[PDB]
């Protein structure tokens, strides 16, 4: 109850830094890394009982998860990978690990200020993508 009351709403991306290299990092094409690294998504977070949903609506592909803490399951991100989720809170903040062919990456989602800063880490490569609220 409570839980996660300062992360829902409807979020826009104003700003990234370093999403070419994380995406690089990750894996990601060439085509999909220009087509994806454009779009301005919109970020829905909504909770429902113990169940959180987080959308994201752009231009390059509208994606949906919903989830209890601590309890995987399955995903398809934006690009395409099928991967084993996991998110929890830890200190306030949501940390989402994806696993997927022997590798791991984590998305870090905190609230700062009037912001909702998401912090994407692919073995030594950050990507920091800042929202503020639509
Ligand atoms: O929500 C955010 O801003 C950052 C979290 N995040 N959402 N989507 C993706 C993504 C998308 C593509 Cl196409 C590739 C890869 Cl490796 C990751 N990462």
């Amino acid at each position: 109850s409570h839980m996660c009351d300062a992360f829902v709403g409807t979020w826009k991306l104003v700003s990234s830094e370093n999403f070419d290299d994380y995406m690089k990092e990750v894996g990601v094409g060439f085509a999909t890394r220009k087509v994806a690294g454009m779009a301005k998504p919109n970020m829905i977070i909504s909770v429902n009982g113990d169940v959180i949903t987080i959308k994201s609506e752009s231009t390059f592909k509208n994606t949906e998860i919903s989830f209890i803490l601590g309890q995987e399951f399955d995903e398809v991100t934006a690009d395409d990978r099928k991967v084993k989720s996991t998110i929890t809170l830890d200190g306030g903040v949501l940390v989402h690990v994806q696993k997927w062919d022997g590798k791991s990456t984590t998305i870090k989602r905190k609230r700062e200020d009037d912001k909702l800063v998401v912090e994407c880490v692919m073995k030594g490569v950050t990507s920091t993508r800042v929202y503020e609220r639509a």
